[PDB]
Parts: structure tokens; sequence; C-alpha cells
């Protein structure tokens, strides 16, 4: 039920809390690569998704699936 991702971040949003990631294939969940919008809920997942956002380095995430609500549980900026 906790799945794991990569991508690049593209856009953030401070009011709906949206960390928008253009993503490779999950097979777990049976995904394509497509552009989606994952919820953070601490400020520290914020500013991760801040930093990979300014320097466009990929992204490694996990989140669990609530219908329209993809909530973000860990992410990890590589430089
Ligand atoms: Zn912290």
């Amino acid at each position: 039920q906790v799945i794991r991702g990569s991508g690049v971040v593209k856009a953030i949003d401070m009011n709906s809390k949206k960390i928008t990631i253009s993503h490779e294939a999950i097979p777990a969940v049976g995904w394509p690569a497509m552009t989606m919008r994952f919820t953070f809920v601490n400020a520290d997942d914020a500013i991760d998704a801040i930093n990979a956002l300014k320097t466009g380095n990929h992204v490694d995430f996990s989140f669990i699936q609530q219908g329209n609500i993809s909530l973000l549980k860990s992410i990890n900026v590589t430089q």
C-alpha cells in the first residue's frame, strides 16, 4: 500500500499543498509515466521538493493512494 516512485518536480502550490512530479512508470499500481500531483503533510517534504524544483535533480518518493489524493510519505532529492 506504500508505493515508491521517481521523477522530476515541476511545480509546487503551498495553498493546495501539492507537488507536481513528472514520474516514471510505477508497475506496482500499473501507472504509466505521467505528471501528477502529490500532497505533502510536513514542511521538510515541501523544502526537499522546493530544492528539487530549483535544481531539476531527480527525486525518489513514496506515497499511499486516497482516490484523487496521492499522500507523500517520504521524499529524497539526489545531487
Ligand atoms: Zn526537519
